[PDB]
């Protein structure tokens, strides 16, 4: 509207207060709010895509972006020692908001299998 | 490259193969951990994710719409999960960049 009025679109619009980490014109870095890692953060899109598997094959190229905006944030954020980046698609993925996003987990050892 | 992943690409050993372009190459792992676990990678040699060019952008998400064009053509219609491991905190088994795609059961939180 545009972003949505999943809560992920309403802080995009900056609506609902979030801890961002980075910001550009395609996407947004912001810690999550129940973390499971030490350093646990999510990277979304601000064009609204409700989930993976109704991407466009023209998104490629956004989606990309999400991956290297993850990997720049988190040697930003020091974890130098690695992290493990999640994508959760629908029920069985464990999806809750209909707003796609990348999340990485870092800052202890991450375990197998991943859920 | 010189990782197991490379020899994979190069046909040298088997691997069951889901899907192949000019890019990248979509195979189930051999070690699963859900009833579909298969993995997409590049061709190119992109050792780990935090090495990965800007250049890369779009290669990287072709890795992510590979991974779901297959996982629908695999069943996978109640979900799954996408995952790439960086480094030794991340569990990363192979120095060759993966997206690993995982489903047909729950998946838990925290995803390890
Ligand atoms: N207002 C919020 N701010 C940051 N993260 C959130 C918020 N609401 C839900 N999340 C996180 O989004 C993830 C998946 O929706 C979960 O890890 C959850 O904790």
């Amino acid at each position: 509207r545009p972003g949505g009025d999943t809560i992920f679109g309403k802080i995009i619009r900056k609506e609902i207060p979030a801890k961002i980490i980075f910001e550009d014109d395609r996407c947004l870095a912001f810690h999550d709010i129940s973390p499971q890692a030490p350093t646990h953060f999510l990277v979304i899109p601000k064009k609204h895509i409700s989930q993976i598997s109704v991407a466009e094959d023209d998104d490629e190229s956004l989606l990309g972006h999400l991956m290297i905006v993850g990997k720049k944030c988190a040697a930003d954020l020091g974890l130098n020692k690695g992290y493990r980046m999640v994508v959760n698609e629908g029920s069985d993925g464990g999806q809750s908001v209909y707003h796609v996003h990348l999340a990485v987990l870092g800052g202890r050892q991450m375990h197998w299998p991943p859920g």
